[PDB]
């Protein structure tokens, strides 16, 4: 099973949650290695679409503020973690249930869709501890949102709301949180009335070119990262935290 | 090859005040495309390529722009059709990559399908505020083609255009403008002054340089486009031979 | 410097164009005044690099007064160049290392606009204006905008822009992706610069690394970009056009 998500699948959808809700499910080293274990069966089981969500208040607060050989296996597993996603064969969707930080936003631009409630927020405060971006984000975020909106989120930090990034290119749709629920599973459970096969190879066309590209990119943040990681300045942004 | 206008049969296509405007023209039947009007859009865009205009235009008659492919079986069965279909598309496709004057949609109406698609590959788009977009592809259990998969994504953002793409969303003429695929949208009633007062303004520019600049953008653009093209095509055949698109 | 006042405090080096009363067009010395002036910048101890304009204007462009500089190689070899010259400007753009900030107070024409496309943000008063009419001059695009406005902006918007010479609101650019945020002209210098003082306290090394990450794999691309506008332009400035155009605009 999982301790830190809840997976279920029916009706052709799969639905991953984050399950850390007293942690604003921050995601710790148990999650990362559980979601990339959820997405391989994901990718082979019989569902069309694939769903991440948040438990609660928060879709997610990010990488848990939980040596040398430490930075190097963490940048190894963040680097096989994106893999994933880059390599995910069918349609994944977020869910964007409240807040948003960190890696849980960058992912999002290898997602095919995302919607979100009217009080999700994303924030990538990387450089305020002194780190640098990952998630393919140097690449594709510019490349989203343009250029001179991506480095306010990506260099300087600055958090948007579900209707700044619905604007940015980020975020599909947005809703009011009341209905939210509703009006996501409503949508999806009819995309997954759709032609299976057609999703799937509809996807492959749009994602195959790209991969060898977001493997090379992930690669080279994962690099700098690692670089980042073993710093002074990160270790006295973070411990300045 | 022509002097004011060029009979066709499924298209209007004439040039005055620099402006080549070539129309779809099968109004009973939306515009749909029919195999005689890929070939004869084919010889249109040709002939706008060498003729003395400095832009060219694409419209439809009536109350669609087009609405799309218009819904018999060769020696070697379904396959030879499919590989015949996807020849065809991508030579189609490829006239609109390679077009080298400025091309730009007139939308004054509903459009659905590849003649949505290949307004990725146009520089300038019009519409009129009753112009809808729609590309239902995986409905019909198809893939994308006219070079959306590629150009999509990058004009719109993923998430935008994967609604369009895979899940067969329906836009506005208003969505379409705010996601980057149109131009400006103009009231249905001021749509064909107010457009044509700017295409016959923009046509008093200094043609040589209007040619130039598009080739500067495009030029090195086409290889990558002729390769998605293929791609798609290639896709699309093997779609075409699946239970899901018959069934 | 003659034609720029280059600055530095709070960590951020300021390349303010000063031409006021030649609404800071762009003559020869001043293209040469800037590379400098960003040489200078790349190695100084700022973290943010901030281009401005001093009085109503940003910068009016290219000053048209460079067509009549005219050598003893004649027209051909001049137009050889400054093809060079404005290749290698450009490219000290798609180089500079640092989070490079445009404040955009006034209006903004030609490859002082084209060249926002290489900026990391660009924040504009609301009296901003942005057009590069290249196609009314008998020119074409430079500044990497042939590449960059397109995928910046889409190219149903780039198209009017920088075929058609459509002018801009600052809302408008901010819209199509060209401007960061857009602020009122009363509260503009006050919003921008406590925002950009905020920004210089940021750790040094992550702003400067979180640049590199982004930027550093397409540079090779945009100098092929510059490098194939450069050589048209080379074409374009010696076409009937071109020189029709310059003799009009010479007379306003």
């Amino acid at each position: 099973g999982f301790e830190t998500l809840v997976v279920t699948s029916e009706d052709g959808i799969t639905k991953i949650m984050f399950n850390r809700p007293k942690k604003k499910n921050a995601i710790n080293t148990e999650m990362y290695h559980e979601i990339m274990r959820a997405l391989k069966a994901a990718s082979k089981d019989d569902s069309i679409i694939t769903v991440l969500t948040g438990n609660g208040d928060y879709y997610s607060s990010g990488n848990d503020l939980t040596v040398e050989e430490k930075a190097k296996n963490n940048a190894v597993l963040l680097r096989e973690f994106v893999g994933c996603f880059i390599d995910f064969p069918k349609p994944l969707i977020a869910v964007v249930n409240g807040p948003a930080v960190g890696i849980s936003v960058t992912l999002l631009g290898l997602f095919d869709a995302v919607y979100a409630s009217d009080r999700a927020t994303f924030h990538t405060p990387f450089s305020h501890l002194g780190q640098s971006p990952e998630g393919c984000s140097s690449y594709t975020f510019p490349k989203i949102m343009s250029p001179a909106k991506a480095t306010e989120m990506l260099i300087f930090g600055k958090k948007l709301t579900a209707g700044e990034a619905c604007a940015q290119g980020l975020v599909t749709e947005v809703f009011p949180d009341s209905t939210f629920q509703k009006e996501v599973w409503t949508r999806l459970k009819a995309f997954a009335k759709l032609p299976p096969n057609a999703l799937r190879i509809s996807k492959e066309v749009i994602r195959k070119r790209e991969r060898e590209k977001l493997h090379a990119v992930n690669a080279e943040e994962c690099n700098v990262l690692q670089g980042r990681w073993l710093s002074d300045e990160c270790t006295n942004a973070v411990v300045n935290f």
